């Protein structure tokens, strides 16, 4: 079997990425956002306190004859971002652009954190991180891809996201049209739960290549790239008059720049991400300070390969009994 859906930004500056999913019988249609950088399918739902859903679609288990009460267990997660959400789970039917799982961990929420109520845009997280991060307790539950990966064509996933413009999340086949050149696999660690890899090194617009391993994690779920604070300097300090600001909390530059772009390895391959993508508008509303897609990872412990660096790449999730990452050029 397969699976196709398109995604697309949420806002204009592709802050996150929303895809519809079904849930129950009839159908419900929540947007959810795909998160490689976590492993729990949750949504907002008739149980989510009135006071914090402003706007999403919820989830209404008892209006799905395919619902059923897990019973005793609960989930609670916080994210990388400081925002949170918990509350019960249902096993319910669950397709994504056609491609249908019985039985799926439907985590319900009862309670979200104020970033979540205050984006309408997105109705929850679809996991797609590796199911030992899944926070269902006492019983942990499998993500939608370990649930669906046995009846996959392949036993793949990929992610085609788009700048400014929607994108696709394909299950169980590689679209060799959706891409140019070659697809560089590399080594994935698991030890962490992530899609985890080591990146060659990096250049900065038209400079030199600097070998380098940055050991990272390949997230739809976090909107920019964070890398070590030596190579953000190293950016940053090609752009004329951005500097590092302690109250908007990294770095920012002038609206009026125009921005280099930034390369990263993957093997001998190389990805670069156009310096538009790295633009994210505006401060505050009427700013002439415009904040930066590339950040340093210092105070986080961990580099991640976010949105900024993943759109500007197709990308395979392949979960082969030894996973692997791929990239190419698009």
């Amino acid at each position: 079997s397969t699976g196709s859906a398109t995604t697309t930004p949420i806002d204009s500056l592709d802050d996150a990425y929303i895809t519809p999913v079904q849930i129950g019988t009839p159908a419900q249609t929540l947007n959810l956002d795909f998160d490689t950088g976590s492993s729990d399918l949750w949504v907002f739902s008739s149980e989510t306190t009135a006071s914090e859903v402003d706007g999403q679609t919820i989830y209404t288990p008892s209006k799905s004859t395919t619902a059923k009460l897990l019973s005793g267990a609960t989930w609670s997660i916080s994210y990388g971002d400081g925002s949170s959400s918990s509350g019960d789970v249902y096993t319910d039917t669950v397709s994504v652009g056609g491609l249908t799982v019985t039985g799926q961990a439907v985590e319900s929420a009862k309670k979200v954190s104020s970033s979540f109520t205050e984006d309408s845009t997105i109705d929850g997280l679809l996991g797609l991180a590796f199911s030992t991060l899944n926070t269902v307790s006492p019983t942990q539950q499998k993500t939608f891809f370990d649930n669906a990966k046995a009846s996959l064509d392949s036993p793949v996933f990929t992610a085609d996201l788009g700048y400014h413009a929607p994108g696709t999340y394909n299950f169980g086949f590689i679209d060799t049209t959706a891409y140019t050149g070659s697809i560089t696999y590399t080594a994935v660690s698991t030890k962490q739960g992530f899609w985890e890899w080591t990146s060659t090194g990096y250049a900065v617009g038209s400079g030199t290549f600097k070998s380098t391993s940055i050991d990272g994690i390949a997230d739809t779920g976090t909107t920019l790239l964070y890398l070590p604070a030596t190579v953000v300097s190293a950016y940053w300090a090609q752009v004329s008059g951005a500097k590092s600001s302690s109250s908007v909390g990294g770095y920012v530059f002038p609206c009026s720049a125009t921005l280099p772009s930034f390369t990263f390895g993957v093997g001998s391959a190389r990805i670069v991400i156009p310096g538009d993508y790295i633009d994210f508008g505006p401060i505050s509303t009427g700013s002439s300070s415009c904040f930066g897609g590339i950040q340093s990872s210092a105070g986080i412990g961990i580099n991640i390969f976010g949105d900024v660096a993943l759109k500007a790449a197709f990308v395979v999730f392949n979960g082969a009994t030894t996973p692997t990452l791929g990239f190419a050029s698009k």
